[PDB]
């Protein structure tokens, strides 16, 4: 009789997936979230910041301080033609919920609300404090989310003493990886300076296309490090290269680079910025280059929080989760910061920032049950 | 006291590179051309086509047939601010007259006409006939410019004898360098397709930049011949490349590349579509290639036009030019299937296509006094 939870969950999810809220913009997900948290007693307390909206709800008045936290924001979708469906139709096909943000992270995000609803709902005099930290821009600048909150807390010494960050940390099965960490993630926007002129005429100019080849080859293959006990190793992505007037017969007077490392703890951003320097050198190239640090790498000491979640998995599904610190990086690394425990669990990642991403409704349904079994043994 | 050819030359020149004329667009230059044309007892016709203006100008009834061919299109100018002066200034600084279009090719255009209404008012009962013919499309796709005036000519068997076209064909000095033919163009628009998926799930997905680098850099550096006697070595530049949905954690699903090769007949456009095909199999890349062929080399057979332009310029600065093939194409292939005698002559190319195009003043006069000479050693 908790398929009645599993339709609450789905029903929440499609409701936000239908919200076209391309970072920072929330078109509306905190509001809906916020109406129906008030209704059973959660303190609302908005905290805007720029062109971003952040939430922090509560209900409870002591420690511990257990927070929910995910984010409403979505990648862009790209040309809606190439999605089966609409990315934002919320459509279900063959116990698929499809759609852009179904399981980054709107998904859990209301299997985590819902659980949090359906505790309090059952235990008005529960002890602890049950938050939720939503923000509608995770995914990218992130200067005004949840650090901006974070700051706030901290600020007038208000403490989070567990976090829950229901980003999707499973890879095959629902359960099978919690998240303990993650590697940072820095990015580089270089811009390698050519000479424009005549395509016929390459001779009395300079392109720069030709000029970085043997660099960009070397930089996507360089070997930064394999890893370690703690980490998976360092890796490195071109997301981006531009280089062109449009016309066919000028050579371009600039090449555009922009690439990003997911890196452990074997480098740090000074490194990576050297050697990046370095292989410019070795290549002779005339260049600038702009470096966005977005995280450094960041481990959470285990203790309860860890505990309740690996239980709560193997109680509600039969597996133990394996713990990790791969994939992408969270907003744990903010929440971490006051102090908290700080543990990621969540649906399939398969999916994420791809066309036709789509999440299991059945998932979505145990996650919800995972979600409260978490609380039940964190907090009884 | 032919200092007052120069002047006219100048400032018709200036005239002409104060309209920005991008490729189709001709911004009204032959309607001044035309109009100067006719107030001289030129034969005006206008052969518009599509988006395309084409000018069809005669003094003369009979054979022989000398025109002057060129082109009042510009390429692009880029930022105006990356201009020390306005790209369609007209800035004479320093004895240099600055714009786009000034080396290539109005410059010259304004020296041919000048030349061809000197000679016209000196000699009415003049032998032959003494023509123009003018694109306002020769930069890009070319498909309804001076093809179309070929066609329309031929299909009528109205006969050019002898065709000089005013492009910029002088390396360091002014005269040092006629064309007596052209290297071919074909344009390879390449797309190789990957997976797009999130940077930190690289497995999940597959990059397109990172899998063609080893390509881009064999393509850019593979010799295709070594050139023959008649014309400098096939070369190949990447004129465009483009990856990315402008995110840093999103893997692009396709990278676009843009080359063109300038190709002499050691090759042919089947060979070239070959290699490339076969390239792109030996490095495993799925991919789709549209190709574009703007022409194939030609040579043309020289005759008294060469020994004309060859003795005007002897006659009137002292040197003897080398006939060449190199840089880039020009309408002439387009006028010898006329069984036109086809060679070029004109300015310092060195600036063309890029920032800060210019021409000497002091050339551009003496380019009319050259075309004008010409004009007495063919007809007279
Ligand atoms: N500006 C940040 C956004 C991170 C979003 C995070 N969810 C991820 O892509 O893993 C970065 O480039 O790391
Ligand atoms: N669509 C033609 C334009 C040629 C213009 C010509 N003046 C040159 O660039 O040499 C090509 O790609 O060859
Ligand atoms: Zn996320
Ligand atoms: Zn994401
Ligand atoms: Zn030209
Ligand atoms: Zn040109």
């Amino acid at each position: 009789a908790s398929n009645a939870m599993k339709e609450k969950v789905v029903s929440l999810a499609q409701d936000l997936i239908r919200r076209p809220s391309i970072s920072p913009n929330d078109e509306g997900c905190q509001q809906i979230i916020a109406e129906r948290l008030e209704k059973l007693g959660f303190q609302i307390e908005w905290m805007p910041f720029n062109d971003t909206l952040n939430l922090w709800a509560k209900h409870g008045t002591s420690e511990p301080v257990i927070a929910f936290a995910g984010h409403t924001d979505v990648v862009p979708t790209g040309d809606e033609n190439q999605w089966s469906s609409p990315p934002f139709s919320a459509e279900i096909i063959d116990g698929m919920l499809y759609g852009r943000g179904a399981a980054d992270m709107k998904g859990s995000l209301a299997a985590m609300i819902v659980a949090a609803e359906e505790y309090v709902k059952a235990n008005p005099n529960h002890k602890g404090t049950i938050a939720l930290l939503i923000t509608s821009d995770e995914e990218a600048t992130a200067k005004d989310g949840t650090i901006h909150v974070v700051e706030t807390l901290m600020a007038r010494d208000e403490k989070i003493t567990y976090c829950m960050v229901g980003e999707p940390s499973s890879a095959k099965n629902l359960g099978d990886v919690v998240k303990n960490g993650r590697r940072g993630s820095i990015t580089g926007n270089l811009y390698i300076q050519g000479i424009q002129g005549h395509v016929a005429y390459p001779h009395l100019a300079e392109n720069p296309i030709h000029k970085a080849a043997l660099f960009l080859q070397e930089l996507t293959t360089y070997q930064w490090d394999k890893g370690n006990e703690f980490f998976p190793p360092t890796s490195l992505q071109i997301a981006n290269i531009h280089a062109g007037t449009g016309s066919n017969n000028v050579i371009p007077a600039e090449l555009y680079i922009q690439f990003n490392l997911r890196y452990c703890t074997e480098v740090t951003d000074e490194i990576i910025k050297q050697k990046v320097a370095e292989m410019l050198e070795k290549h002779n190239l005339k260049y600038r280059i702009e470096w966005n640090l977005s995280g450094k790498p960041f481990l959470t000491k285990p203790g309860k929080l860890l505990d309740s979640i690996t239980s709560a998995i193997e109680e509600t599904i039969g597996i133990t989760p394996k713990a990790e610190t791969g994939g992408g990086t969270s907003d744990g690394r903010f929440i971490a910061l006051m102090g908290a425990e700080v543990v990621e669990f969540g649906p399939l990642n398969s999916t994420i920032h791809k066309v036709n991403e789509c999440v299991s409704v059945e998932d979505l349904g145990k996650c919800g049950e995972i979600y409260h079994k978490m609380l039940v043994n964190l907090l009884d």
